[PDB]
């Protein structure tokens, strides 16, 4: 199983992607071993960026890694189309593309259409970032199949048993966890593992709790899992979003800048406040020796 | 109480708003009785449009008539700011936004902090749009007031209550409705009028409903509002924000051109089949004399 | 339009139907101008009561008025066959059964057949009591014609598009709303009134809203909706079940006695505090003289 | 980790239950490994069932195994706690209830109190039924602990998060899963059983893939679980809860008579079909030898 990291964006004060503290970040998340970065998802504020941005968050990271999943999906098919080809000439793991959001109800044929469309240029596999909440639909285990080109899936959901079933109806798939909460869950149940925000500020715990799930120490495991979901519900406070700022800077040193309005980075305040929720937890992850003081 | 069309967006074959037929559909419309335009909503598919593409729509429709309201939303702030701050050279109704979508529980705060960030900067009036199912978070009567900025709302939801609560805590406030299975019961019950995506189709209709209830013949225009229901739910069969391009034509009788993929446009067998759903329908309207032989 | 009150079941201390308090109780009802009793709904807590218990309503409110619809539904079906047929010696308006309760994910053909058969039985008009949130399914107007036997239906839903297509549908059928906050909205739009909870306290305000917009005065019957409104909402701080014992003593002086637990009774505090959120409520009804002093 | 049958209910073609039945399919259910008996759940009709006739199923079940769950919930609070009372006099685990149905939004400190007073009562360790979507109200683990008299927690619900949350702040409750296609992530991931409707025609199976997986043979545990999803899906055709009686005559070959109306028992024609849809299963599962020719 492994640990992939939707990677934050950074921005600087004038609303610009900050390459170089991208890079920063890059760095040290395959130092502290995570497996892939998964750019432009919810995480980083793919939706809110153009066509342009996004492709510079790829040559950015791509001068750090090629252990690399790029997503392309947008509300304009032409665009991500291009954006598809574009990656021919990076050598990385794939492409990804949540379904089109925002319009609700859309039919089965239109979706079935939006995702074919992008293997029939893709010029890297193709894997499906299902997130029935942020796009307002759901392309489960039975229409991924139906569409029939992907190589893997984030299925952000809480319901295991929807993430499961494409496991049991794509054998081939790769199928990853977007929920952090279930790190140690699905390491223990044969899934290939999650794709996690929380590796953002807390790579060192994401991978710890992998691995004591994977060599059967599940009673340990979530010990750790449990701690993480506290983190993960005090970055809810005050918008997780912007949270995840604050809380990469706190944990691994570097800051990341800003984040893209509406999304509004936290005051001096805020960061105080929560910063304040989680010394205790920093405390015993030092304790535990999973964090360098 | 006022019917005001979300006017659809015609593209070209080159993914192109067609700022012609554009024009063309203006001008019938308001020669039809339509009270004000609502431009770059859902019907008009705005968060697929740029921020330069969504001043087009605004320049495009202002050649006709000065009766808008220019939407201006996106999950980039300073975009929606510029939008709003370039109105200023016209002389329109309002300007209005959607809440910043796709992102799940943004903060009350965060949102509350973007819509008061648009009001101080909009150079005209402010209208909420309201569309939680789409956007996915409520902006209620209680945030409306604690915002405290806006001259009316557009409450896209299925609990007619909280449209009627936005009157109940801001008095003052205009209450328009997202339905069109509604137009005859808003107007009956003291609200402001319908914001209708099927009056880009058939707006003597949605005007005659209005009509004949504000002229006290409620069994009337029940009777008129239950013929537009199948209207409505006919086109839901092939994708409504589709089907309006082909229900357009087919009743006002010119081009508008295609929609914007992923937002497909119907073809020649889906197109065939919802007319004859619809023809019926035509034939009682002609008998009632609501539209031209 | 008409005015129906699901009425209240007093119990004694040892838990036991008070017949006496439960006939003063139905008399101020009819006597203040409320059209029908509903027995045995939600507000009664029939799906707390015994087919034996759910007769003793009847018996005791058929001392009083006959104009009664009687609700027998239930997880037994014999016991609700028979209680369809004995109230065939009661001359009252008809029968009512929500869809059977509490078990997700019921078939269409097995509710259909629940509804069905008790048609078969019965000896009275049948109407249905549509109940999405309380039973776990909705009987909308489709099912409705496909079941085919519904003289009416209380439809307890905050969407009135769902009201709406019952009439649409099922045009010789009786349509009642289950929301006391659409009683102006509902005597407005051509339906054929409420059954409102909140007239067992202030049938005196249910029915002037009535009377108000059935004169066309709508801007006066929001005024006193609204009212009622806030009072619906104080109710339900805490458990408006139970407070409707409090507020039925409150505005109309007799006691209706206790509920039946898990339904606890408030205390003389939760008591104290509610009445002090409705006295200015109460005042305002007095100055526009809608109440007596 | 255990499984636990939530023991089937057979009644009499005079809707009675048939005691004698239900002591052979304990018998069975008991040879063929299963751990405890969940007496009057939803998939043994509780709510159906009359306190008389909850407890006729708990005397008669008594009769062969004294590993029972003793469920006693109901919309009567009296009558809850005489079941509870009379349990005394038996050697079981514990006896448990659901949250009051049917009735929305009741207070917490309603909720709270009708389990803290079934607590006060009972003579047994007390487990909580917790089923958000039939009864309507969650108790989650947070309101678990602040009741804080529950030995254990069945949590029928999608969200698997919220089953661990239990363990998270009660770190000494039982906490199993009411889902039958979790059997193996649960038992692999540290939970302590599943409460599994299927276990009724299928002990084997449920307790087979539990096994697998705690010998770390998560793969080999898949495989027969993703055998097991078919029969759950499959059962849901014509409601499961109907269903099952079809599947245990089909698989343990014995008769468990007719469920009660409304839950109406598959004709010659749906029960034929039914089988079909899982002759293969049986050949697999034969062939595995999981079950006997
Ligand atoms: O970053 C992504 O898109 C992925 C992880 C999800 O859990 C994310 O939705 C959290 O907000
Ligand atoms: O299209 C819009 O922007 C508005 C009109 C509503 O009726 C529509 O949103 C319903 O989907
Ligand atoms: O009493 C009934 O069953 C009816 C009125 C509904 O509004 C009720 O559900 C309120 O709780
Ligand atoms: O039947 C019960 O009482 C329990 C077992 C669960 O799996 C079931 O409730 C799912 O519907």
């Amino acid at each position: 199983p492994e640990i992939i990291t939707p990677i934050i964006t950074p921005f600087t004060k004038d609303n610009r992607i900050d390459k170089e503290k991208l890079k920063i970040h890059a760095e040290n998340l395959i130092r502290k071993g995570i497996d892939k970065l998964f750019v432009n998802g919810t995480t980083g504020l793919g939706p809110s960026l153009s066509p342009e941005e996004k492709l510079e968050n790829l040559k950015a990271v791509y001068d750090v890694t090629n252990k690399i999943i790029f997503q392309v999906g947008g509300l304009n098919l032409d665009d991500a189309i291009r954006l598809a080809k574009l990656s021919k000439d990076f050598d990385i793991v794939g492409i990804a593309s949540y379904a089109p959001y925002y319009y609700p109800r859309m039919s089965e044929k239109h979706l079935v259409k939006y995702f074919k469309t992008l293997c029939e240029v893709s010029p890297h596999p193709v894997y499906l970032y299902n997130y029935p909440t942020a796009t307002g639909k759901d392309i489960d285990a039975k229409v991924a199949k139906e569409i029939g080109c992907f190589t893997g899936v984030k299925d952000v959901i809480e319901n295991i048993i929807h993430t499961l079933d494409y496991k049991r109806l794509n054998p081939n798939m790769l199928v990853y966890s977007g929920s952090d909460m279930l790190i140690a869950t699905v390491a223990s149940t044969g899934l290939d593992g999650n794709v996690a925000l929380g590796s953002n500020y807390l790579p060192e715990v994401t991978v710890t709790i992998k691995k004591l799930a994977m060599e059967r120490k599940i009673d340990e495991a979530l010990k750790l899992q449990f701690l993480h979901d506290e983190v993960i519900e005090a970055s809810r406070i005050f918008g997780s979003l912007s949270s995840n700022y604050v809380l990469t800077k706190y944990f691994q040193g570097y800051d990341l800048g800003y984040p893209r309005p509406p999304i509004f980075p936290l005051d001096d305040e805020e960061e105080r406040q929560l910063i304040k929720k989680v010394e205790g937890i920093r405390a015993k992850l030092v304790e535990l020796k999973i964090l360098k003081e």
